[PDB]
This record gives structure tokens, C-alpha cells and sequence, in this order.
């Protein structure tokens, strides 16, 4: 029969309107500086597409960040260049400030503004209500931007989010996974993190789009005002899908593929069953209480929904009663 096809709701045709070079990554022509303008301080952690250093910059003694790139295709690293490139100014998007290459090795480096974020380990257990619904709405102005740029970020999670509580700023990092929305495509289900992938990701629908960030969006939010990280904690892929089953219920998950026409793997009929969809309060307790609100759940139970299409856009998001008193600050 064949899955059924999936528009974006909003910002669907920006990346049409726009000159074939904004968005044909492939084509595009790097100017690299020199890496001997700096020299690496430290090293702020790995992951699995590279190493990050802090850096000064010789020419100015300002400390820098270098991102030196695991050996990727071409393409791949092209695509993170470029969307950096376009999305640079936007608001708490990260600066990319040049892009140097090893004189030996050839290794690609990317250059970021410093910033310095104290660990979400030791930071998302000393914020107020206040604070979560703040820096919420930095995330959001971050998303409603680069998804108006017609930019999917496709891995927002804490690890991703640099947050500078003195100066109370906050930066959306890492894009190598972002790409470019196009009415029709169907994307590799196999990005972001496991305990912030959205359900199209688990149940292989190719065809999504910017709704897979709030999401994500929704599952961060819920680990802070609960106080469960992370809060759908899944052994695997599949066990993934399981975990978010006991919570929103399997009644709307047998809907959302049937709407869509999808095709579920024989591997998920087993071991999915019948749950109904839990209310909020069962994650309530002393601990968390004073960050639970009535509009606190009300916007958590907008983002968690199966259907993609029925998600709270970016810009709904920022105009829901649980950001009043940001709004008003
Ligand atoms: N601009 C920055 N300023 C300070 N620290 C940073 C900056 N960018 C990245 N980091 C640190 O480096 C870590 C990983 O950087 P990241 O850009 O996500 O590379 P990555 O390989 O894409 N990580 P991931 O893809 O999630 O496995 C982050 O968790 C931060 O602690
Ligand atoms: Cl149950
Ligand atoms: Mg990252
Ligand atoms: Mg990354």
C-alpha cells in the first residue's frame, strides 16, 4: 500500500523560494584560514565525529572553541558549514567564527564562539520554575528561527545546549545532524540520541520534518520539571517505542500508524501490548512538586504527541501560558 506522504505545516516551501546555492551544501566552496592563528588550550570532551578544544586565538588573544572533525564524507561535513554559515546572527544559535585544516594530518577543524557551560549534570538540579521556563524560551527562539531558515536541528538534547547561567545566555549546539527541509523527502530515521528520538524515528517514517525537534523539545522538558533523566529510558530502539507506550498510551500509537499507513516491524508486535495513556500526576512527588504547574503539563502534553503534524509548533510554543511570566520579563 505504501506509507502515506507528509507535509510540514508550517515553514513547508522556504528552502524552494531561496537560491539553489543556500541549500545545495554539495556545491558549495570553503575558504579555510590557517590553524596556526591558534593554539589548543584543552580538550572539553569527545564524541563520535570529534574532539573539542578550547582555544586561543593568537591574533587577539580571545579563547575560541575547536571542533576537529572525525573523518566524515565530504558531504557530511560541507552540510554542518553551510548550515552554521546560514544560520549565523540568529538568535542563540552558536557562531561559527572561521574553519581551519591540519598542514599535516588534513584534518578539518571548525572554530565556535567560547562559551561556558556549566554541566547540565549539576545544572538542571539547581534551577528554579522561573529558570526552566527561561531558558525553554531561549531553546525555542533557537528552533522557531533555524526551522524558519528551513533548518531541522534533528539532536536536541542537554549535551546540545550550552548554557551560561551567570550571564543567564544559552547556545543550540552541534548541527552535523541538521539538514535541510524539503516538501517530499524522506530522511534516514537514524539520528539524535536514543532517549530523545520521536516516535517516526522508532517506527521508521522517513517523511518527517521540524516536528521531530519538539519532540525532543518535550522529552528535555519533561526530565527537568520531573526530575527523571532520562525520562523515557529505553534499553534499545524498540524498547524505546515500549517505554513511551506505558506513558502515552498504545490506543494513539495503533492511530497515529494507522493514519499514516505505516508499517510496523514484526519485531514490535510482541512486545508492545495494550497500555492506557497515563496522566502527569503519577510523576509528580515531593521532589519535583514546586516545578509541576497546571501549565506546565498542559504544554508538556502538546509536545508529546505521536503525530508529528499534531505537535505545538516552535512559534505556538513561545505564545503558551507556561512562558507568561518570561514573556512579561
Ligand atoms: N561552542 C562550544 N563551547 C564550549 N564547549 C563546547 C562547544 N561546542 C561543543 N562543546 C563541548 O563539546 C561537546 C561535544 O561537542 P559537539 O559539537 O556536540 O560535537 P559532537 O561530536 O557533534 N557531539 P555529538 O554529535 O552529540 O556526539 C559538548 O558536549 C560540549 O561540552
Ligand atoms: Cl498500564
Ligand atoms: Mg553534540
Ligand atoms: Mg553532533
Amino acid at each position: 500500500s505504501g506509507p502515506v506522504p507528509s507535509r510540514a505545516r508550517v515553514y513547508t516551501d522556504v528552502n524552494t523560494h531561496r537560491p539553489r546555492e543556500y541549500w545545495d551544501y554539495e556545491s558549495h566552496v570553503v575558504e579555510w584560514g590557517n590553524q596556526d592563528d591558534y593554539q589548543l588550550v584543552r580538550k572539553l570532551g569527545r564524541g563520535k565525529y570529534s574532539e573539542v578544544f578550547e582555544a586561543i586565538n593568537i591574533t587577539n588573544n580571545e579563547k575560541v572553541v575547536v571542533k576537529i572533525l572525525k573523518p566524515v564524507k565530504k558531504k557530511k561535513i560541507k552540510r554542518e558549514i553551510k548550515i552554521l554559515e546560514n544560520l549565523r546572527g540568529g538568535p542563540n544559535i552558536i557562531t561559527l567564527a572561521d574553519i581551519v585544516k591540519d598542514p599535516v594530518s588534513r584534518t578539518p577543524a571548525l572554530v565556535f564562539e567560547h562559551v561556558n557551560n556549566t554541566d547540565f549534570k549539576q545544572l538542571y538540579q539547581t534551577l528554579t520554575d522561573y529558570d526552566i521556563r527561561f531558558y525553554m524560551y531561549e531553546i525555542l527562539k533557537a528552533l522557531d528561527y533555524c526551522h524558519s531558515m528551513g533548518i531541522m536541528h534533528r539532536d536536541v538534547k542537554p549535551h546540545n545546549v550550552m548554557i551560561d547561567h551567570e550571564h543567564r545566555k544559552l547556545r543550540l549546539i552541534d548541527w552535523g545532524l541538521a539538514e535541510f527541509y524539503h516538501p517530499g523527502q524522506e530522511y534516514n530515521v537514524r539520528v539524535a540520541s536514543r532517549y530523545f528520538k520521536g516516535p517516526e524515528l522508532l517506527v521508521d517514517y522517513q517523511m518527517y520534518d521540524y516536528s521531530l525537534d519538539m519532540w525532543s523539545l518535550g522529552c528535555m522538558l519533561a526530565s527537568m520539571i520531573f526530575r527523571k533523566e532520562p525520562f523515557f529510558h529505553g534499553h534499545d530502539n524498540y524498547d524505546q517505542l515500549v517505554r513511551i507506550a506505558k506513558v502515552l498510551g498504545t490506543e494513539d500509537l495503533y492511530d497515529y500508524i494507522d493514519k499514516y499507513n505505516i508499517e510496523l516491524d514484526p519485531r514490535f508486535n510482541d512486545i508492545l501490548g495494550r497500555h492506557s495513556r497515563k496522566r502527569w500526576e503519577r510523576f509528580v512527588h515531593s521532589e519535583n512538586q514546586h516545578l509541576v504547574s497546571p501549565e506546565a503539563l498542559d504544554f508538556l502534553d502538546k509536545l508529546l504527541r505521536y503525530d508529528h503534524q499534531s505537535r505545538l509548533t516552535a512559534r505556538e510554543a513561545m505564545e503558551h501560558p507556561y512562558f507568561y511570566p518570561v514573556v512579561k520579563e
